[PDB]
């Protein structure tokens, strides 16, 4: 809080940089089938523990802590499949460059387990947006900034309790990604061509993870029977999320207007 303090802490996106959560493994039973039961009951322990860690980052994140209680669960809550599908994309890129999809060290699909996960078009289209990652040579600091602007993407149909600050908090990162922007256009030539890059690779999430929340809202439904396990935080999630998103409840934020 000192002045001198305030003028040389890390700055905001360095701060993100920071508090990037740690690797997850997914406990890959190697005794068990390639099956969709095995693949999305793994997917889903995975995804589990991610958001454990995602809800610790959320908590440290600048702005958000200044957000009503039942606003913050709320935006988890709604974002959680963007979140975990973004993290996924910069891995994919990272590590394979977007040849796969990373989901974890002990979890990498190529094409045929795509198929073999029951999902194979919706692994696909996410690795079209991991592609993407490729030709815009994403870097790490426009990565975080997004990643934020994705907790902040999805609201409900009639807003947040604390609408006003959200608002705010959208805004403070919109003005970071375009800072950043500003500063390095990277590949993309125009500062202002580069932001409109980044914000419709943001936009173009919004279809996957809305088809990836159906096929996850139908697998939840249908657990026992179909074998599908799923772990409490995401039990807790889908059972407040998917009455609000089937029933229209649910409001997503585009940078750009359809
Ligand atoms: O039971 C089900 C079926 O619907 C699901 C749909 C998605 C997931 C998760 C993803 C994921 C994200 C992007 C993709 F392209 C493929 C993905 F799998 C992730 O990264 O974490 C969980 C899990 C289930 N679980």
């Amino acid at each position: 809080l000192s002045t001198i303090s305030r003028a040389l802490t890390p700055s905001p996106v360095m701060v993100l940089e920071n508090i990037e959560p740690e690797i997850v493994y997914a406990g890959y039973d190697s005794s068990k089938p390639d099956t969709a039961e095995n693949l999305l009951s793994t997917l889903n322990r995975l995804a589990g523990k991610q958001m454990i860690q995602v809800v610790k980052w959320a908590k440290v994140l600048p702005g958000f802590k200044n957000l009503p209680l039942e606003d913050q669960i709320t935006l988890i809550q709604y974002s959680w499949m963007s979140l975990l599908s973004f993290a996924l994309s910069w891995r994919s890129y990272k590590h394979t460059n977007s040849q796969f999809l990373y989901f974890a060290p002990d979890l990498v699909f190529n094409e045929e387990k795509m198929h073999q996960s029951a999902m194979y078009e919706l692994c696909q289209g996410m690795h079209q947006i991991s592609l993407q990652f490729v030709r815009l040579q994403l870097t790490f600091e426009e990565y975080t900034i997004m990643k934020v602007l994705l907790l902040l993407s999805t609201i409900p149909k009639d807003g947040l309790k604390s609408q006003a600050a959200f608002e705010e908090m959208r805004t403070n990162y919109i003005k970071e990604l375009r800072k950043m922007v500003t500063k390095c256009p990277n590949n993309s030539g125009q500062s202002w061509q580069r932001f409109y890059q980044l914000t419709k690779l943001l936009d173009s999430m919004h279809d996957l993870v809305s088809d990836l929340l159906e096929f996850c809202f139908y697998t939840f439904r249908e657990s026992h029977a179909l074998k599908v396990e799923f772990p409490a935080m995401l039990v807790e999630i889908i059972s407040d999320q998917l009455p609000k998103v089937e029933s229209g409840n649910v409001k997503p934020l585009y940078f750009h207007r359809k």
